[PDB]
């Protein structure tokens, strides 16, 4: 494979101290995903730390990092502070038959963080700090000229300015696409997966909003709103929480009856285990009235019922089954939770 410097992954063998183009030394590999890998390098040149993707030399994977550029490059042109919410791409190279994108290096991911919480959920001042970002982040994105599902939101994309601050970005807009197709596929990570998505439905940006919902209750419980082994109990752990959806759009959903059934009156109800339908309420799993998420919280700085109420409120109205009637980010800023 490719005068050797590739294993039978189509990965190029990284080796660490490794020096490129007499410019980058390479440290490490920091990272892997179907695209390929990430490393750690010093640019000699610009005397800087930086993250390069190594693409695998394979040309479906190759193409599809050309629409990561192509993206990129669009957010990039934008004369707005709205884009320091997305990961910067200096340049790209071809390189041993390798497409190469170099960004500024950042910290750990959201799931790095959690993991040093031991799983128990950051404070939810931390969470609202997120919060705002990612919602900013999002504005950003539903720009016109843009347009940008971004299709993968989850705590591992998402990482951290640096190991200080609460300062985040966005990364890997390898899935993404430009709003204009409104077809079918199976996209988004499971635990972050839209209902419209789940039911075979056409999808639009909304999708980014459902799972950020998901992630912001994850970042102060500790642990994934909707955990399922498989699509069935994906909708299941759904329903357990937000009840079933409406008829109107059950009606129009090609895989309604994956996971529901249509009764003679015309109503829908779960086919053929679980909690009842919304007994599982956000009430109950954000600790509102009981000191938040196990009571942990029990008397701490902005843990007010009245702070977990509005919280409670703005994630029920990103979490709306109704992608039309689902909060656009400009209104998810506006909500009572970021006057703090
Ligand atoms: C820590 O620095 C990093 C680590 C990773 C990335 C990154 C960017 C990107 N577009 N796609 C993926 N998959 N990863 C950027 C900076």
């Amino acid at each position: 494979y490719n005068d050797g410097y590739d294993d039978d992954n189509y990965d190029y063998i990284v080796k660490n101290g490794e020096k490129w183009m007499d410019r980058y030394e390479i440290d490490s590999l920091i990272g892997k995903g179907s695209f390929g890998q990430v490393v750690k390098a010093y640019d000699r040149v610009e005397q800087e730390w930086v993250a390069i993707k190594i693409i695998k030399n394979k040309k479906a994977f190759l193409n599809q990092a050309q629409i990561e550029v192509r993206l990129l490059e669009l957010m990039n042109k934008h004369d707005t502070e709205m884009k320091y919410y997305i990961v910067h791409l200096k340049r790209h190279f071809m390189f041993r038959n390798h497409l190469c994108l170099v960004f500024e290096m950042l910290s750990y991911n959201l799931y790095d963080l959690l993991r040093n919480t031991n799983f128990r959920g950051v404070s939810l001042n931390l969470t609202r700090k997120f919060a705002q970002q990612m919602c900013t982040a999002l504005l950003f994105l539903a720009t016109p000229e843009l347009s940008i599902i971004h299709c993968d939101l989850k705590p591992e994309n998402i990482l951290l300015c640096n190991p200080k601050r609460s300062a985040i970005k966005i990364v890997d807009f390898g899935s993404s696409c430009q709003l204009g197709q409104r077809i079918y596929q199976y996209i988004q990570s499971r635990f972050y997966r839209s209902p419209e998505v789940l039911l075979g439905m056409p999808y639009d940006l909304a999708i980014d909003m459902w799972s950020l919902g998901c992630i912001l209750v994850e970042m102060h419980t500790g642990e994934p709103l909707f955990s399922g082994a498989n699509e069935v109990d994906q909708m299941n752990k759904i329903v357990e929480v937000l009840g079933i959806p409406p008829a109107h759009i059950l009606d129009q959903a090609p895989k309604a009856r994956k996971f529901f059934e249509k009764l003679p009156d015309g109503t829908w109800n779960l086919k053929k285990e679980y909690k009842p339908p919304g007994t599982r309420k956000l009430h109950n799993i954000l600790g509102v009235e009981t000191g938040g998420p196990g009571g942990r919280r029990a008397g701490e700085s902005g843990h007010t019922v009245a702070d977990y109420l509005k919280f409670k409120d703005l994630i029920l109205r990103m979490l709306d089954y109704d992608p039309k009637t689902r909060i656009q980010p400009y209104y998810a800023l506006q909500h009572s939770f970021f006057k703090k």
